[PDB]
């Protein structure tokens, strides 16, 4: 009975809308111009599938249209439904037609996995019963099935385009792509903005609440950094300086404006400050990506193994370099892989300023000590374990250890998570 339900593209997402809706008790039907796309045992026996084809004749019967992110609402075979006015959403408008339960809306870039992460930590170190999903991570209507109290959703702008009157409980932007990632704030009950971003501020009702984060000293009851006159950086609220960048286990300004948004997605779904600081001062960050492991002997060590190029790790050795300079500390860095023919001569002046030695691995070691030697102590290490145990002889207190590597792992390793994996297991064993 009721209007036909039609699920265009199947995949993770179709799946989970197809079994969501037929669960529910609606006529549904899947198309996929794939002949075997993926997901295809996993739907239920009776619903209609037409696959090898996406199915015009079939769209145009639908009562309504529950489109994949991955297909553009601009394929001919959806513009004819759309001409004809039916109604095309997403799992997202499935996801908020289906539940009332608070919803805290993330878009933007890549910065985006880092705050999605933090804030469903601090909410769930808050004591609510969060599920984080949404983009690439957990289909979000696989997130109903846990009766949470708090949605954090991690959208694409392609989920945004067919999405309307999301009216999360606090929306933010992080960096027509700039509309479509903008319908995030329809209905929004608060906004979080960027300040150092001028497009992520939304046009919102004056009597929607606003809030703002950025790398500046902030107006009052607002997000920003304050500095003591010897340096140290403090994260701030207004005039109040609540935490030292360096007690937090993250570390570069980046980290710091994520930390900042987070504070402002929290205080806006009434997250206690107390428990978002000690939510803050524990979050280790994203696996491979500038990652706190573990401290030994007053010593810091971090894997970036995600960084694969000269630009990553120009980045990491410029964050964290910085973030130590006022306690004195300096970088004892892992350089080397597969070079990929890349050009390290940018390295040099950050490893100048910010690195106490160098330890070189891998098969294109000779080609960067090249263009680094002069810069710093070079020493060369023939497997990851001895570079990092020299890295350990090197350092003291508020020196910090860093796998920056600015190659490819595939002379030595399977893959970054694996280079990766091993250098946490090397710290790890460290006495």
């Amino acid at each position: 009975r009721g209007g036909l339900k039609v699920v265009a593209g199947l995949g993770i997402s179709g799946v989970s809308a197809v079994n969501f809706l037929h669960e529910q008790g609606y006529q549904v039907a899947v198309t996929d111009s794939r002949p075997t796309p993926p997901g295809h045992d996993q739907i239920p026996a009776g619903v209609k599938t037409s696959f090898g084809q996406l199915d015009q004749e079939l769209l145009l019967q639908a009562e309504e249209i529950i489109l994949s992110p991955g297909l553009a609402p601009q394929l001919p075979e959806i513009q004819a439904a759309i001409a004809k006015g039916i109604s095309v959403v997403g799992d997202i408008q499935l996801l908020r037609r289906a539940t009332d339960v608070p919803i805290v809306a993330i878009t933007g870039s890549n910065a985006k996995s880092t705050v999605t992460t933090l804030i469903g930590l601090m909410a769930k170190d808050a004591g609510k019963k969060v599920a984080v999903g949404g983009n690439l991570g957990r289909p979000a209507l696989d997130l109903l099935k846990d009766q949470p109290e708090l949605l954090v959703l991690e959208l694409s702008s392609f989920q945004l385009e067919t999405t309307s009157h999301l009216n999360a409980e606090v929306a933010v932007v992080l960096n027509g792509y700039h509309q479509a990632k903008h319908r995030i704030f329809q209905g929004a009950k608060k906004v979080v903005f960027n300040r150092d971003d001028a497009l992520s501020r939304p046009l919102v009702p004056d009597t929607t609440p606003m809030q703002s984060f950025g790398l500046n000293a902030p107006d009052l009851n607002q997000y920003g950094v304050l500095r003591d006159a010897d340096g140290t950086l403090w994260l701030a609220r207004g005039l109040q300086r609540l935490i030292k960048s360096s007690d937090l286990y993250i570390q570069g300004m980046h980290n710091v404006a994520n930390a900042l948004a987070c504070l402002a997605l929290g205080e806006a779904i009434g997250l206690p400050m107390e428990s978002m600081l000690e939510t803050l001062k524990q979050f280790k960050g994203l696996e491979h990506r500038c990652e706190y492991v573990k401290t030994v002997h007053d010593v810091r060590y971090y894997n970036d193994s995600k960084g694969t190029n000269v630009g990553a790790t120009l980045a990491a050795i410029d964050g964290l370099g910085a973030a130590i300079e006022v306690k004195k500390g300096k970088v004892a860095l892992i350089l080397g892989g597969q070079g990929k023919g890349q050009d390290f001569g940018p390295l040099r002046s950050s490893i100048e300023k910010y690195a106490k030695v160098v330890v070189l691995i891998g098969e294109d070691a000779p080609v960067i000590e090249q263009a680094i030697q002069g810069a710093t102590k070079i020493l060369h290490a023939a497997t990851l374990k001895e570079a990092v145990e020299l890295c350990q002889r090197e350092t003291q207190a508020e020196d910090v250890v860093l796998l920056s590597p600015a190659c490819a792992s595939f002379d030595m390793f399977k893959s970054y998570n694996d280079r990766g994996q091993q250098f946490v297991a090397c710290v790890n064993s460290l006495v």
